[PDB]
């Protein structure tokens, strides 16, 4: 092999070359970075004139709502999150607006999770996300991954990843 | 797993996380909000000169008429109700005007019932609805399913979805 | 046979003819000249203020970063590396605005390094570079050659160049 | 590199400059200087008879009338202020008069607060100005970009670019 | 090939000529001249009665006026200094006066330091001139090339030739 040179000397090292071992999701363009998060997080909050002790709870429903909806939304809209049987309603713009590059990459923050959440609807009612029931997907194993924000990584099945590529099409 | 992350500190809670249990009609897009179901109900009280004792009659063939007739139909134009043998004739356009965003998920919070109305119609001579009658359905059995605000939801037979995915094609 | 003439006389010698023997990368056009290589090294040197010391790590991420996210990014933006479970930013304009003639053949220098990485990150857990999982590419012998900046010599197995011409389409 | 030279000497520090850091705001020419700016609210505060408790709540009402009505009216006219239900009515050529080099300009310095403005108003009904309701502009999260006297920096989204240029022409 | 005849007898030495090998910028009309640069300097300098230890300061802040303002501003007019948090202002006719043939041409001897200091503000927040913020320009890695005093020569990236044409029409 050969290592690259640069005026007669190896610009890559030897040992760290050989140590340095970054996790998938943190060095990978299908998320915002960590620093683009936490300004999405901070405008949202506020926007929304909420604190640090309910800010958690509303951050639940939206990757519910991110989950059956999508994570590409009409701005000037509305989503909204279930205080008992009554509707309450959030304005969708700072969303999206202080969102960056898109919502898609900062939601796809929540795709370990998101997982946890429907595996738990999977365990009372048959509970299939509805990005998964407009793209015919049948079976009832795939139903944690049926969500656009799912970042596909060195750990999905195969079938899984065959789903989304069918599911996307 | 990783649970979002701002700095240092999760965003997502551990308790209420697992906790949050919504129905899917209710934060779905496929359906109008309970506030545009509100405004879309007085508004149309409203132009009609009708009162909260004839309004709930009125409304029962506006869900038959679309069952039938679509949700997407001329505003400049006339949806009719029986009487016993006579027409009366309403207009159509403070029912398309004030429907937002589109009357289909406006109508689609009947979606439940008109199931109810087609299955009584079918007990005593065979009725399809005329929105299966175009797309050539020839089951008996998915013509409670036969209406374009229909709701897919995690409760619906498979073969029923395929039946939509070809009568929309 | 005939060997070139100009005025009656042989153009092309008798003895180093057949003695010449270089290397297939170094007169290849995949990738960059040696001249170009150095240009484009010391230009992102001077850009992020780096010495000696410290520019062989940054550039052990960033080779790794091209495997992960593709060698044709959106200049106006950052690739990220990890000290401990910080991601420190660095900013993208330098690496591709002083890389001459494209990215990806000044990255073709990294290529025989880049499969040591993936081989050392195949011993612990299956790791599947990110360009091979969005090209449904199932083989886990072949995940050492899915990045973009490979380069295809007479070394190569055949099943890798079906891989990749089938990646690329 | 080549630095401007007079008489074989430099003539630019390039110490200092790096330190030089200007806002974009402060040294540009969309904006009157802080002495225009000083002498129209002098000039504006001897015209309408008022002191230095009320004339604060007046440039309150001046700053959102530009917002809805441009900043380009006719001297000899009237701006209105709305104290209760009754329109209070100031005379406006003591506004665009002492208002050097123009107007929009020294209406610029409001440009900051003027988003505020709007953003309130975009939280009980929607709320477009006049300014782009008679440019066609459909986008309900651009309103607070819908002001004539907007100055566009190297912070300004690149819809809000777009858009401006589109209401523009 | 034909050398220039002049009463039989060559008038061009082609021995020194091969030796000539002045700079584009030097023998180039699009700056003036170091004579013309000299008398701009002394000129100036006159104007504002200021020494040789604060002028070299001065003309710091004129450049990058001229980086955000462009080089062909009102006689009649100001541009503004920044000391701290107060604006210096200085007459601008002292400057448009003295600098022949143009401002441009004389401000064209800053287009090498000029890129320095846009370099260096594009390091810790997004800074585009606002030369080219007028005429849509949404790429920031050509924020370096975005002011009207440019000198293009043959060291230029082609993306700066293609941007200046669409900026200048």
């Amino acid at each position: 092999m050969r290592m690259p040179k640069s005026k007669g000397a190896t610009v890559l090292n030897l040992e760290h070359l050989l140590e340095y071992a970054p996790q998938q999701i943190d060095i990978s363009n299908t998320r915002a970075t960590q620093s683009q998060f936490d300004t999405w997080y901070e405008a949202v909050q506020l926007a929304y004139d909420i604190g640090e002790t309910e800010m958690p709870t509303v951050m639940n429903g939206l990757m519910v709502w991110c989950i059956e909806n999508g994570t590409s939304p009409n701005i000037n809209g509305v989503w909204v999150m279930m205080d008992g049987d009554e509707q309450v309603e959030y304005p969708l713009k700072p969303i999206v607006e202080n969102a960056k590059p898109t919502l898609r990459q900062i939601m796809a923050h929540f795709s370990d999770v998101a997982e946890a959440y429907i595996e738990m609807r999977n365990k009372k009612e048959p509970y299939m996300p509805r990005y998964g029931l407009v793209r015919n997907l049948r079976d009832g194993s795939l139903a944690r991954y049926a969500f656009d924000f799912y970042e596909v990584t060195s750990r999905t099945p195969v079938r899984a990843r065959e789903a989304h590529i069918q599911m996307k099409a």
